[PDB]
């Protein structure tokens, strides 16, 4: 596997390590998703204190309306924050 | 930096690493889309060898038809090609 195969994995991987832990295995509920972004995205987010934080994450997130935060969507998520990341080197 | 966080950089490096090139080198032209895809992504995607599937896959990708693939368009890909590699694991 290349850099990039390895990081396209990377993401299901991670992705599954939270989705993983309760409930509907194949979606992060509100707990899952704080607990990802809290240990995972602490040098690019700020960390998650705070319950109107939690369901706004979500609800921004969450475009079929199911309350869950699934693959499809988690990717869409990855992408602004890779995007931010992106502009933020031009 | 998390796995996670070290994936999303990936992108970026990756990214550029062909987009820097030729030409624009914020964007990916055909020939840089190509190797990027026959060397970065082999375990993934067929070999490119054709010119009829490079203008394919450029055609696919070019969201906005200027001819050229930007990270906003290179992003989509990636996720295409994540979700595929999701759905083989369900
Ligand atoms: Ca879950
Ligand atoms: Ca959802
Ligand atoms: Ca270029
Ligand atoms: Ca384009």
């Amino acid at each position: 596997m290349s850099e990039l195969e390895k990081a396209v994995v990377a993401l299901i991987d991670v992705f599954h390590q939270y989705s993983g832990r309760e409930g509907d295995k194949h979606k992060l509920k509100k707990s899952e998703l704080k607990e990802l972004i809290n240990n995972e995205l602490s040098h690019f987010l700020e960390e998650i204190k705070e319950q109107e934080v939690v369901d706004k994450v979500m609800e921004t997130l969450d475009s079929n309306g199911d309350g869950e935060c699934d693959f499809q969507e988690f990717m869409a998520f990855v992408a602004m924050i890779t995007t931010a990341c992106h502009e933020f080197f031009e």
